[PDB]
């Protein structure tokens, strides 16, 4: 019924990280990439969030994911230069974990990922739109409870079980209110 | 705010006046997307005749819609498509006993109203609420949603007032639906 | 240098007919389909030729083929009835050689058919095109020299040497000036 | 009625004006579609600026034009490229030497004259007259020609009377050609 179960090793490399370890923390969890629409505005707001209620007890998670147009091409090790100097560049570092790249759709899924689909099988702000161009769909197989694009994002309770999916185009920061119900 | 199927109408295979559904308030309808060359054609076709020739004098209406959109198998233009499941596919003189509409989209910007309102209505197969397409090569429609038809001979059963109630996969067999009707005709 | 290298079986199955033991006729090969835009005309342009230029040397060939718009789904044992009952239609029967369906791109190509494309590289009257809607192409892997769409047709001399490609484009028929050529 | 590519103009990376390649004449070109994320990025950037600094002198001007029909791997803006070049792949403070222009389409109607160009006069590569893509889905302009760019870092080899000499595939190193360079070059 949790997240807990699931690991993933940090983008630097190195041990993994149980999820585990965030027992009773409340859960942010993102897919993420360098060169997307929305990759200025969702890390932005990802930092503003982890800043303002890391200390209540939010933690954030991105997952590196090329699956989108193709849009994190950069390698784990390329990926912080990227944030850095490119975009949002101007020195953007984020303040929250990230992960060695991963697949979220498909047969290749990391399985924290397909449970999490599976949880929570459309988007609460958005249950019916996929993929505008088919010709993006490029995993195998194919699930009506897929990721769509970069930045879907699963809000996780501090019991590990997932609450809420938002869409990409439900803002990062619009989260917030019901970040703060589960936090108080 | 709520529409049903009754809203919608379509032309029938050989052409000419649009039927209205809201001409079969008070029958059972059991809704399938059709092709002539899938793999499941002998199998749904022979069974729909089946459950038409039985249940029909009791409420059921069997409605099948032609689509190309699943592997092209359904490439017959509409004057085609009974010589090929007469000659070709059941063959052997086969002949539908229930009413075909011409060929439409079900899927993207496209589709046909009915199938737009049945795949928001019923976002899901009752059966398999998860697989879209193994291969996503033949995802060629846009856009794409998570309500899509997955395949040929999906099948949507709607009560005697319009209701959409239940959708079924292209895996489940058109005549495992049977009970299902049964407990509306009843 | 020759065709005369490769095999194929009849429509109907039972034993490979080698190319071989058409040394010295004319052949005219055509990829092939029951549902196609010029399904009607090539097939009686096909029947045309086989019949007035036969007794001359020629010899037509047709290779089913499902690769193009999946316009060859029918199984083998189905293709005669779809063309005599629904497309042409009207009794149509072809008066030449069909064989079994194959690819005609890709890894799983005939290798009749990876012989020719690469003796005649591209069409001889369309040099250059391929594909209009990219997912139509969905073999593996692609090569510029990929058959484009159903009935393109090779025209192979007398000595086995392929001499000819002709486009998707260019009928059947429009070939006949170029058959008596080499007839004569 | 053969054009050169005198004919075609571009605008520079950082914006503005276009240049016109008639500017050019009595120079060597070598002309390459780039990438700033793919697997020749590092190799083919780094052999360009050392073409360019050894045989600059000499009559030879290399030329890059972003392209992000690939795998998407360019998929920076026109004024993000420098950057990541400098600080991600190949990273280490790079600088290329030579002229970029802004993103353009290689292939398909949107493609930019100058390529439409380029792939009528060299229908395929010298080294490779065969290969398209492997794998189909990343085919994704339209249309599609035999002529086509297959992936990031083709190159064309263009004379110093505009006149296009040579074209090469995506994996022949951008470095090989130098022999082909000097022979035009004496």
């Amino acid at each position: 019924q949790s997240v807990y179960a699931f690991s993933a090793r940090p983008l630097a490399g190195g041990e993994p990280v149980s999820l585990g370890s965030l027992r009773g923390k409340v859960l942010l969890i993102e897919n993420v990439a360098s060169l997307g629409g929305t990759t200025v505005r969702d890390y932005t707001q990802m930092n503003e969030l982890q800043r303002r209620l890391g200390p209540r007890g939010l933690v954030v998670l991105g997952f590196p994911c090329n699956q989108f147009g193709h849009q994190e091409n950069a390698k784990n090790e390329e990926i912080l230069n990227s944030l850095k100097y490119v975009r949002p560049g101007g020195g953007f570092e984020p303040n929250f974990m990230l992960f060695e790249k991963c697949e979220v759709n498909g047969a290749g899924a990391h399985p924290l990922f397909a449970f999490l689909r599976e949880a929570l099988p459309a988007p609460s702000d958005d249950a019916t739109a996929l993929m505008t161009d088919p010709k993006l769909i490029t995993w195998s197989p194919v699930c009506r409870n897929d990721v769509a694009w970069n930045f879907e994002k699963f809000l996780v309770g501090p019991d590990g079980v997932p609450l809420r999916r938002y869409s990409r185009r439900f803002q990062t920061i619009d989260i917030e209110p019901d970040i703060e119900a589960l936090l108080s």
